[PDB]
This record gives structure tokens, C-alpha cells and sequence, in this order.
């Protein structure tokens, strides 16, 4: 009944029967959830307009400069063709990719940004999380569901949507790239490991796996999760949906068009868990 929504697509329907089965047979003690972000967990449009990305909520802000917005915009100018070119290969694109994350995180570095205004411009953004996310990151804490959610954006930014949101749970465990602040709460630099939109993986009996994304480079997410017997992978299709659906429903279990709530996947949560 969950999936008799008037926004599921399958392309064979049969076959997702078959996932949520072995899916419900493992139980919550077998499942975790690999989910991206940005226009996934994020709202995609809201009252006629686009709501914004990880990106644009720091970018747009008042600690960043105009001068460093023209220079990130600059830079997005001339890497997103590279990005989205079918034409390069995801081998070809990533020295490239690798480029542009440093060249915007370093820009990031050259400003005055302190710790406490992440908060402030985080509260003071139109960030927006999907209809129906208490109930999503409510039912993962309550059943113990490790959700592990990829962004190649800025975590101390994620973070604080979910945290305002009321929602930050010791289940969520964010894969991003968290600023890295010095005694006086400048931020000086970026940690770990670079994540950009190419290398969005995992690069305990948690066999099962639920992916969630909404852009075709997310279907890679759960590549390199050891051991998994079962994955069932949930697109949301959100916008150029006559270019895009054939290439979604070819490759996502199941393609959400124009869905701004997680109710599908809530329901397939309950149905697992109960
Ligand atoms: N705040 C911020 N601003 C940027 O421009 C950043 C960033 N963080 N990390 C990496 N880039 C470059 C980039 C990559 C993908 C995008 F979709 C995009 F809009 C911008
Ligand atoms: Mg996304």
C-alpha cells in the first residue's frame, strides 16, 4: 500500500517485492541506511520556489564576501561542465573534481569565518528538509538504525539543518567535509579526508541496505560496504523529469517523481520494522 502512491515508479515492481521481503526478514538488526543529502534529504522546491543547496546556504550567507562568492561562482563556472559531461568518465573527471573542491575550500579558508556564525547562518537560511523527516530520523533512532548520510558540501552545515531541525540523533553519522577551527574559532582548514561529488562511498551484520539519492551518481554509495546480501535503492527524481526518468527508473528499485515527503520510504521503514 505504501508503494501505491501516485509518485512510485518501478520498473519491475516484482523485484522490489522481493527486496522489502528479505529486507523485512532481516529486521532492523540487519539494516542501515546510506542516504545523500542535498535534494534528497533536503527539500528540492517548496511554495513555487527552489530551496537551496548545502552550498548555497554558506555561499549566500553574510560571512562570505561578495568578491568570494564572484570567485566561487567562477570557479563552479568553469568545473560544472566537467562535472556533468557523460562524455568524461568518472576516472577522467576526478583530478578535476579533486581541483575545484581544494581551490573552493581554500577560498573558504582565505575568509574570516568563525565557528559560532555556522549556527547563525544556518538559522538565518530558508533551509528545508523533506515532509515527513521527524518521522524518518525519529523511526531510525527509535529501532537503532544507523543512517549514514554522504554530502560532498560542508558537515558543520548539515549538521546544524539537522540539529535545528530538532533531529540530530546518535544514529546519524555524517560523511562530509567538516571544518577544522582554530583557538580563537577561525576556521583554518578542512578535515580528513576530501569528499567531492565522485567519491561519495564507503572509500557488523549490517547486510541490508537502503540507499537514497537523487542524482544517477548516487547509486554508487553503498559500493564498498562489505558483505551486503540485499539493497534497495530509492531515487527521487525531482526536476528535467522527461530527460531523466528513463535512466532513474533503470537504475533506482524505486524513482519518487516530484515527491517533497519521505513517505514512501517511512512506510517501507514501518513495514521493515514492525
Ligand atoms: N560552500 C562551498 N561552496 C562551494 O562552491 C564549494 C564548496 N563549499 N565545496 C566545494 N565547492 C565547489 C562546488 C562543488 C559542487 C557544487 F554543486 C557546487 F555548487 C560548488
Ligand atoms: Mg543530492
Amino acid at each position: 500500500s505504501t508503494l501505491m502512491k501516485a509518485t512510485v515508479l518501478m520498473r519491475q515492481p516484482g523485484r522490489v517485492q522481493e527486496i522489502v521481503g528479505a529486507l523485512r526478514k532481516g529486521g532492523g538488526d540487519r539494516l542501515q541506511v546510506i542516504s545523500d543529502f542535498d535534494m534528497t534529504l533536503s527539500r528540492f522546491a517548496y511554495n513555487g520556489k527552489r530551496c537551496p543547496s548545502s552550498y548555497n546556504i554558506l555561499d549566500n550567507s553574510k560571512i562570505i564576501s561578495e568578491e568570494c562568492r564572484k570567485e566561487l561562482t567562477a570557479l563552479l563556472h568553469h568545473y560544472y561542465p566537467i562535472e556533468i559531461d557523460p562524455h568524461r568518465t568518472v576516472k577522467e573527471k576526478l583530478p578535476h573534481m579533486v581541483e575545484w573542491w581544494t581551490k573552493a575550500h581554500n577560498l573558504l579558508c582565505q575568509q574570516k569565518i568563525q565557528k559560532f556564525q555556522i549556527a547563525q547562518v544556518v538559522r538565518e537560511s530558508n533551509a528545508m528538509l523533506r515532509e515527513g523527516y521527524k518521522t524518518f530520523f525519529n523511526t531510525l533512532y527509535h529501532n537503532n538504525i544507523p543512517l549514514f548520510i554522504f554530502s560532498a558540501g560542508i558537515g558543520d552545515i548539515l549538521e546544524e539543518i539537522i540539529r535545528q531541525m530538532k533531529v540530530f540523533h546518535p544514529n546519524i553519522h555524517i560523511v562530509s567535509n567538516y571544518m577544522d577551527f582554530n583557538e580563537d574559532g577561525f576556521l583554518q582548514g578542512f578535515k580528513g579526508q576530501l569528499i567531492h561529488t565522485y567519491n561519495k562511498n564507503s572509500s557488523e551484520g549490517k547486510t541490508n541496505v537502503i540507499l537514497l539519492g537523487d542524482s544517477i551518481g548516487d547509486l554508487t554509495m553503498a559500493d564498498g560496504v562489505p558483505g551486503v546480501q540485499n539493497i534497495l535503492k530509492i531515487g527521487f527524481l525531482n526536476d528535467k523529469v522527461e530527460e531523466r526518468r528513463e535512466r532513474y527508473m533503470d537504475s533506482y528499485d524505486i524513482v519518487l517523481e516530484k515527491d517533497e515527503t519521505l513517505d514512501v520510504v517511512n512506510g517501507l521503514l514501518q513495514h521493515i520494522l514492525c
